[PDB]
């Protein structure tokens, strides 16, 4: 129930625990006026501190004006925070306005297609996008529904995802969750506590290019369908395979406990894990931070089902794009397609109560 | 932590309402009753398992590695979370396996009412299954361990999930709100009203069905809320629309949530006015509804509401009466129903060697 902290270096929602629902929206922007632009960052960051610490935007949800809106919309009140962060981010299409195009990071490098993409255009891309991160799905459709209002006229919603299940961890301390598949997903990710992994695998640093970006990461965002008609007919000897991994300890094969070393050479050569494994891509390493959904049906008398993939890393260019090329031949791709993607850059983090979303880049 | 499975009433009705809703209505593809029964009994067994935190048949792991596993695993390392498993018949049921002289006169094709715009696919069915649980992906994995064991004999037609609170971070007594902003149950009819619930809710047998005795029927109306045109109303055009304010949610005129209202300091088309028993005869509903959020449609607007549900012993004298009067409703300018469905909901299992619907399978 308790606030996450909404200043710091970084922002929070990458390296914070991870909470149980997501709601993500990318946004596209429908202004030209920088100075209206900036002037909606300042006021979704003034936003961003009252939603964060369980408190209503603006002058509150009632008590005002009867001939008035409210300020607040009202659904969260009574309610916790509820570890609700919110993480902005910045797509690559958002530096062809308010004449930001020298200062787009050469990191936030637009993804190459893979084989099996089947992208939704219309659930790609994106401006802006916001991560609202809370234990309770109330909290984040409201803090998603404030911020869209707040910037009426100034952005509107593209597209928008909901995860109901986490499907990682950045606290090994904790209980693994499970993906829909059955197994554990987010063994081996990168904690909140390894401060010197984060620092090389996850932060952008003043050498690397982009000054603005300093504290920041790069996120990509794959939405990925399961085919759980053609998984849930599988053996489990074959599941097993897929991954590398039993099913019930998450164990590495051949091993006792989910968080024994893998032993890759015992692994299928096609196993995810042994293709997706740092040292199966010189070394990249990911802060995976992805989520369950479910939209339904597909119209074919079955569960929709999938995961919402999210990597956190220090370029797009040594992360993501390495261990995905690699997965190329991965046995999982008979079970899965990737049908939505984006990219974006996570600036830093905001200082203290003075600073303002995306104040570095502005 | 659990809910028995057990009881002259099935689970899931008067019991206490837990944070999440997965909602599934079925199909029947086999004309074959022996087929049918033999599918009832499974499922029966598998819900034995289900609500008590077990997995399915002989489990998610450890058969035979060349045999699918029983149980599609998500649910492992979970709790039983308050699972509750409701089944219910629709009236497209009786058209087979002869059952049509079976099908109670208390459950009622809805008339069509003012206002609807009922989409086809996310309307009727042949049975539900109602799963609610305080952890959403053992709802999920019941349902979709429920669709898997009937794969070949039923199939899903639509699905909804559904939030209410959040019980680790909000106390058990407070009233929801729901997505627009107001208190939403405070006049219902409670889990611990036994005799309400014996003139309101069961089915008797001298209502004229006598196998279904002891269930009750439901109506499921999926309700979108026009979010973003409400959000633009005042302050006073929101509580008016209601009859209690948005705040303490009193009835106009009172100070507490829970005084007794007065109907008419309300607007004559006010909701609470138009759907209190005084105005309908006494007709008074069990509510035990969800909110939903599902995304963003393709304007750009949420695609949120409330997925309605009401139990009542004759949807004749209960729902139909009440939405019938509903018809100049001033929440109609903000609302649309988008899917309907009927079911009967049979008794509950008596005990381990009973199985869901025995009372009219025979
Ligand atoms: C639906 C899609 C996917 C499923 C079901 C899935 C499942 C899994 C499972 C079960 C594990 C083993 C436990 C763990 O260490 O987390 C794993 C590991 C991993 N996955 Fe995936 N994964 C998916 C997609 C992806 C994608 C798209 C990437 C990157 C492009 C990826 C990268 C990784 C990495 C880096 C590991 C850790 C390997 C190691 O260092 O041991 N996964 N995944
Ligand atoms: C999105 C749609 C709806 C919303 C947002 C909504 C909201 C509310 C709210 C805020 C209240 C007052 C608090 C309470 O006593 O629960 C209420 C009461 C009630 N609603 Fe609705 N409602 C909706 C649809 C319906 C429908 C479809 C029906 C029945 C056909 C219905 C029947 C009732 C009843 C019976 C009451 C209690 C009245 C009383 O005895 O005081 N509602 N509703």
């Amino acid at each position: 129930g308790s606030a996450v902290p909404f200043h710091g270096a970084h922002q929070a929602g990458i390296a914070t625990p991870v909470q149980d629902r997501l709601h993500f929206a990318a946004f596209d922007v429908t202004t030209e006026d920088r100075a209206a632009f900036v002037a909606l960052l300042k006021e979704w960051t003034a936003a961003a501190r009252r939603l964060t610490a369980g408190h209503a935007v603006g002058e509150g949800a009632y008590g005002g004006l009867p001939e008035a809106p409210p300020d607040d919309t009202g659904e969260a009140l009574g309610l916790k925070p509820s570890r609700l962060t919110l993480t902005i981010g910045f797509g690559p299409s958002l530096f062809t306005r308010f004449g930001l195009a020298d200062l787009r990071p050469e990191a936030l490098a637009d993804l190459p297609k893979f084989p099996g993409d089947n992208l939704d255009r219309a659930r790609s891309g994106g401006d802006l996008c916001v991560q609202a991160c809370a234990d309770d799905p109330q909290v984040a459709v409201h803090a998603i529904r404030n911020l869209a209002r707040i910037g009426f006229g100034k952005v509107v919603v593209r597209w928008s995802q909901l995860g109901f299940g986490k499907t990682s961890s950045t606290t090994p301390d904790k209980q693994t969750p499970r993906n829909l598949l059955g197994f554990k997903d987010g063994t081996r990710n990168i904690a909140g506590t390894e401060k010197d992994r984060l620092d090389r695998f996850v932060w952008a640093a003043e050498k690397d290019g982009t000054p603005w970006m300093t504290g920041g990461s790069y996120l990509v965002a794959r939405r990925i369908r399961m085919h759980i008609e053609t998984w849930d007919r599988a053996s489990l000897q074959e599941q097993e395979d897929v991954f590398g991994r039993d099913k019930g300890e998450g164990a590495p094969v051949g091993k006792a406990k989910e968080r024994d070393e893998p032993f890759l050479k015992a692994m299928k050569p096609d196993a995810h894990v042994r293709l997706a494994h740092p040292d199966s891509n010189g070394g990249a390493t990911l802060l995976r931070r992805g989520y369950s959904f479910t939209d339904g049906t597909d119209g074919l008398g079955r569960l929709d089902a999938g995961l919402f993939f999210l990597a956190y890393q220090r370029d797009i260019r040594t992360g993501f794009v390495p261990v995905q090329r690699n997965l190329a031949t991965d046995a999982l791709n008979e079970f899965i397609q990737h049908v939505g993607s984006a990219v974006f850059a996570v600036p830093p983090g905001v200082r203290d109560a003075d600073d303002w979303w995306g104040s570095t880049l502005f």
